């Protein structure tokens, strides 16, 4: 083994207790592990080995259902391959379950002992202790070896899970191409990355579909030898649980749908605003998102707000139930004339606990989780009797050749097709450009097949589509691609491909690996990296698509003019394109077109504590916890009571020799069950109100801060990882956290209802309880430190499955050209193998915690039990069966709670990822209390005096010392080069950032109002327009003030109306996402509405018309010129001439004003700036535009 596997010399014993997996955790308490720590898989679990087994099986059912003239039945197969395996596993299922009803016939016993308890006797205390001793192997078995147990059904999940893996990715590689048509990667992904998952969730669970009725039909059993009959009135209220908790499924799911509508609503909307926070923040339209957020998140959270509640009934059936069944049960037997008797409670409690969790849960999951199993096995049946490839398989010759791309009423894709090409030549194809005609490539290849027509080929294909792609691994190992590094054949052709020359610009060193998705090389150096593959590939038959001419270069020389036209017309090569100046030289050409081959012929024929702090006060005023304290406490209270006054009550019966006051007894006992489900429900909807309460906060709170935040964090946060935040931080914050909250406080008073229970019955055990308490805290920090780096382990190494996948699937024509089958395969099994050892060692690191975690709680069970009898002269009969019944039950919840800590504690971190941005900083108000007047822009005067400005705070200054007037209705262009130019002037003059030195307005200093105060009073044009998804009236009027004519005129001011008004909306017309519909000239046009209808005397317009039609780059003008007459107008040029009938010019390069003047005073001084500009245009155009300037100042 290259990373010995400590199964393999681990004693049988030791995998009982996971004794000996044990030095991993060694290295994990010092260090990070790393994925050399993880141990080799199990021999027999490798992705080739599951592969070749279940295959078999597979096909031995195909075989089945030919020969039955039946549909094959991959359940059925699977089956036939596991069960004689899988049965055995059964026994354990048998023995474990029959041992969880039989604890209670034992605690019977010992109970038994106390009725009759005498104090001169050894004998029934000699018989109790082996009853006791009988009851704590009875826990050895659930509490230690299941460990071991659940261990191999997981394994059984996973074996079967990667065995698929391999027989999918076998199936992918051996799929048509018309079954390609047929089918996308994203159902193969949904299909391997998630719907085979399912396989791990299934194998745990079913067993219990057959365990789960026998142990209840055991405990009725029980229940008749116990109670007689009355236990008939029990069962049927645990029986009704398993309908309505069924009904809940059915309505939550229903209100996740109902949800899931408005957070697409607002993470789509809140795409918009970190999309367009730059466009949004200079129209100051940071209020009409503001409105909308809220009101979405308003109607969204209503849903959810119900929906917890409606989920919190729920949880508080999983906690009262047995306090219901219980009641229903003794009452009954009561009244129908028994007495109560200790013996006879404690057995029928711990029975009713057993049969709870197996009826009330598990069998309820294990229908479900089948029922997503076998719909998921259907479809990956019916993948895998997808269509294959035909595996039938120095010249080739066509002739009469015919066939279609598919069988079809498409026209013939190839007619009157005959060549024939021997080795020293190249051949050639011509058709229409760009064509599919290409796909000839493809039935010389064998992915198409001919319909009639005779095909021969010998010797190997090498193939390149158009489309670049990268195997896994570095490039050299893409270029090797399974063959053997030839250093003298790769020198010679890297140097061939002129390679290595800009190899040490793109990997940056020759041994550098291929990063993520072949993310380090771009598309057209890697579309020669597939070319590269071709000549490396040395190959017989070479069938070259149509290159990417842009690679036209010397670089192309050396692998046309010289590789490809001299040394590979060695055997045979055919090039389809249109490069005529190469296939000029072409030994013969085949001319396509509609599906005619209409000639051929050569060429000339052409987490901290502040955390939670922060957390629960933004829920309700912190002395609501206080009053929450008293719910979570008390139904505590009266869920234990409840059962002690069961106790008590025997104890009574005990003194009579009469009858007991049924009608107090029973009267207060059916009290603390409406007392326990009571404060249950109230306690369950308490925690949910003040959590998602707090939800709402923390949302509100956070995206406040998005709003007010500065352009600058922008710059640096990536796009996603804000959007993250909103779509799925939050996202827990909602569906998750506060259910996963609260079953973890559910339980935690649970596990401390039984030991405050056992101390206060047996107060002597809290002193080993310490001990106890110690081991615990230290072995869940050893514990979790490992933990946690494991889980990270398997999520990342489980996304190269897929990614090879993804990738795999991309390149199957190169691939099975190259026949490349096992090296693929080699690959696939490689990652599957790697996410073997990670997911192997997740299953039994979780598990070495759960038995190293339950021998202690086994351990508590035991001391309980012997303590008792060693106190026998103090302890009430009634008062064992409580303590006992209680310790019984812990084996159960103890697992869950610790759990749901790590799952809680993890979670919490989407608390702190929103904290994070609850604090931001700020921009300055968008209100001041200084305020401009009404009549303040009626000026239109800006003042720059020592402009300094950086586009981040003590970056580059990108104005420097810029003092400047722009005057009342002047019209100035303002040019350089982009990043000294444009965006400094655009966020200085918008305070996207403060500028240093200052600013005025119309002789207000910028700095002295507020942000909206000024962004109110100027429109901006960016180059870039943004139309938000939502009326064209609100495109243009969120606040609803100016009426549709108007904003009709202004769609009459542009051409729009007469492309709008059509549409069924009119002014309301809901847009497409992102109005894509429009033309980006139209979307350029309506800003200018927004400006038309802002009617802002003062108006930047950025450079815009960069890339616009003339007439309607000029209809852009016209409108411009005309209504803005009076408006003071900033453009910035991406050409000039945008610009040549500006005023002035101020020159801003090297972010100093390098000229500020009239562009002809500029032109006629031949020195300026300007001019040497000027000329960059290299033509007499400079003329026209020198007149078009002389024109301004003819008066
Ligand atoms: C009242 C507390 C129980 C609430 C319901 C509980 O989650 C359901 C089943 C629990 C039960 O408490 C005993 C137990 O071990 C079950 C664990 C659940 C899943 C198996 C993996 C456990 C693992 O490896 O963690």
């Amino acid at each position: 083994e290259v990373k010995p596997n400590p199964l393999q010399d681990a004693n049988l014993c030791s995998r009982v207790f996971f004794w000996w997996l044990n030095p991993l955790f060694k290295i994990g308490h010092k260090r990070r592990l790393e994925e050399d720590d993880m141990y080799s898989v199990l021999p027999e679990d490798r992705s080739q080995h599951l592969g070749e087994e279940l295959q078999g099986f597979w096909d031995k059912e195909v075989l089945r259902a030919e020969n039955d003239a039946q549909k094959p039945s991959l359940t059925r197969a699977i089956i036939k391959c596991y069960w004689k395996s899988y049965l055995v596993l059964g026994i354990f299922t048998l023995i474990e379950e029959s041992a969880k009803v039989i604890q209670p016939i034992f605690l019977g016993k010992i109970i038994n002992y106390f009725e009759n308890y005498d104090p001169m006797d050894s004998v029934a205390l000699n018989t109790a202790y082996a009853y006791a001793t009988v009851l704590t192997f009875c826990t050895l078995i659930l509490a230690i070896l299941h460990h071991l147990y659940f261990y191999h059904v997981q394994c059984a999940g996973m074996r079967l899970r990667v065995a698929m893996c391999h027989m999918i990715y076998r199936k992918a590689l051996r799929l048509s191409n018309m079954a390609m048509g047929k089918t996308t990667t994203g159902q193969i992904v949904n299909l391997l990355s998630n719907d085979v998952n399912k396989f791990d969730q299934v194998t745990v669970f079913l067993h219990f579909l057959w365990a789960g009725p026998l142990q209840a039909i055991a405990v009725t059993a029980l229940l008749w030898m116990e109670i007689g009959i009355s236990c008939l009135a029990g069962m049927a209220v645990l029986i009704i649980l398993l309908p309505l908790q069924s009904c809940f499924g059915k309505l939550f799911s229903s209100l996740r749908s109902k949800t899931a509508t408005f957070t697409d609503a607002r993470i789509r909307t809140m795409n918009e605003v970190i999309t367009g926070i730059r466009i949004i923040k200079m129209y100051a339209w940071e209020k009409s998102f503001s409105n909308l957020i809220t009101n979405l998140r308003k109607k969204e959270i209503s849903k959810i707000l119900r929906s917890s509640c409606l989920r919190g009934m729920n949880l508080a059936s999983f906690f009262s139930a047995s306090k219901i069944i219980v009641f229903v049960t003794f009452t009954t037997y009561v009244l129908l004339g028994s007495v109560i008797t200790a013996s006879r409670v404690f057995v029928a409690v711990t029975l009713y606990g057993a049969v709870r969790l197996t009826v009330t849960l598990f069998f309820p999951s294990a229908i479900e989780r089948v029922s997503e199993a076998i719909v998921s096995i259907r479809r990956i049946q019916t993948f895998l009797l997808l269509d294959e490839i035909s595996q039938r398989n120095k010249m080739v010759h066509v002739q009469d050749f015919t066939a279609f791309w598919d069988k079809a009423s498409e026209t013939p894709t190839l007619q009157g097709l005959s060549f024939t090409v021997r080795p020293g030549e190249l051949l050639a194809v011509v058709g229409p450009v760009g064509a599919g005609k290409s796909s000839l490539l493809s039935a010389v290849l064998g992915e198409l097949a001919p319909s009639h027509g005779l095909v021969s080929v010998h010797g190997r294909i090498a193939y390149v589509s158009q489309q670049p792609w990268v195997f896994s691994g570095t490039l050299r190992s893409n270029i090797l691609f399974g063959k053997k590094y030839e250093k003298e054949r790769y020198e010679k052709v890297i140097k061939a491909c002129a390679l290595k020359k800009d190899l040490q610009l793109l990997e940056d060193g020759d041994l550098t690996v291929i990063g993520d998705r072949g993310t380090t090389l771009s598309g057209g150096q890697k579309a020669r990296v597939n070319l590269a593959r071709a000549v490396y590939q040395d190959a017989d038959i070479y069938l070259l698509d149509d290159p990417l001419s842009a690679v036209d270069a010397e670089v192309s020389r050396h692998l046309f003019e010289l590789c490809i036209c001299q040394i590979l017309h060695e055997k045979i090569t055919i090039l389809v394109t249109h490069q005529l100046q190469y296939l000029k030289a072409a030994s013969q050409i085949l001319i396509l077109k509609d599906g005619k081959m209409v000639q051929k012929g050569t060429y000339t024929e052409f987490v901290g504590f502040q955390a939670y702090k922060n957390y629960f006060r933004a829920g309700a005023h912190w002395i609501v916890f206080i009053f929450l304290i008293l719910l979570n406490t008390a139904a505590q209270v009266a869920y234990v009571l409840q059962d002690w006054w069961l106790s008590y009550w025997a104890n009574k019966q005990s003194m009579l020799n009469e009858k007991l006051d049924l009608n107090w007894y029973l009267g207060i006992y059916s009290g603390l069950t409406v007392a326990t489900v009571l404060f249950g429900i109230a306690r369950s909807l308490l925690v949910f109100y003040v959590l998602v309460n707090s939800s709402q906060t923390l949302h509100n709170k956070m995206f406040e801060s998005i709003l007010k935040a500065p352009v600058l964090f922008f710059d640096r946060n990536p796009i996603g990882r804000i959007l993250n935040r909103f779509s799925k931080d939050i996202g827990h914050l909602d569906d998750l956290l506060p259910l996963t909250f609260l079953d973890f406080i559910q339980t935690l008073l649970q596990v401390v209802g039984v030991v405050s229970v056992a101390v206060a019955v047996i107060p002597w055990i809290a002193i080993p309880l310490v001990p106890l308490g110690i081991i615990f805290i230290f072995l869940r920090r050893y514990f979790l430190e490992t933990s946690r780096d494991v889980k990270r382990l398997e999520s990342t190494t489980r996304s190269p499955v897929f990614s090879h996948l993804s990738s795999s699937l991309q390149g199957l024509w190169t691939i099975r050209a190259y026949k490349a089958e096992e090296r693929c395969q080699e690959l696939f099994d490689a990652h599957q193998d790697l996410h073997s050892e990670a997911w192997f060692l997740f299953l039994t690191t979780s598990r070495w915690f759960a038995v190293r975690l339950d021998a202690i709680c086994a351990m508590f069970v035991i001391i309980v039990a012997f303590g008792s009898l060693i106190l026998a002269k103090t302890l009430d009969a009634g008062q064992v069966g409580l303590a006992l019944s209680y310790a019984l039950t812990l084996m159960g919840m103890f697992q869950w709670c610790v759990r749901q800590s790590a799952e809680v504690e993890n979670m919490m971190i989407s608390v702190e990822r929103v904290i994070e941005y609850t604090d931001l900083e700020k921009e300055a108000p968008w209100e001041y209390q200084k305020r401009p007047p009404p009549a303040w822009p009626h000026e239109g005067v800006i003042i720059f005096d020592n402009v300094n400005f950086m586009y981040s705070p003590g970056g580059p200054l990108v104005l420097k010392h810029l003092t400047a007037l722009i005057k009342s209705q002047e019209k100035v262009g303002i040019v350089g080069r982009t990043g000294a130019g444009k965006s400094s002037l655009i966020s200085a003059l918008f305070r996207l950032s403060e500028p240093e030195g200052k600013i005025w307005i119309d002789k207000i200093l910028t700095t002295e109002i507020g942000l909206h105060d000024l962004r109110k009073k100027m429109s901006i044009i960016p180059q870039e327009p943004v139309l938000f998804t939502g009326t064209m009236r609100k495109n243009l009027d969120p606040f609803n003030e100016h009426t549709d004519e108007e904003l009709w005129n202004a769609l009459q001011e542009v051409q729009l109306k007469e492309t709008i008004e059509d549409l069924p909306g009119k002014m309301d017309t809901e847009l497409a996402e992102s109005g894509s519909n429009f033309s980006v000239g139209q979307r350029q046009l309506v800003c200018l509405a927004r400006a038309i209808l802002r009617k802002n005397q003062i108006l930047i317009i950025d450079e815009a018309t960069a890339n616009v039609d003339p007439r309607t780059d000029e209809l852009i003008q016209k409108k411009i010129r005309e209504k803005f007459a009076h408006c003071t107008v900033l453009t910035i040029a991406h050409r000039l001439n945008t610009i040549i009938d500006s005023d002035k010019i101020m020159v801003l390069d090297s972010g100093r004003l390098k000229e500020y003047d009239e562009p002809y005073v500029l032109l006629q001084n031949k020195e300026s700036l300007f001019y040497k500009m000027v000329q960059q245009l290299g033509k007499a155009e400079a003329a026209a535009l020198t007149e078009t300037a002389k024109q301004v100042y003819f008066k």
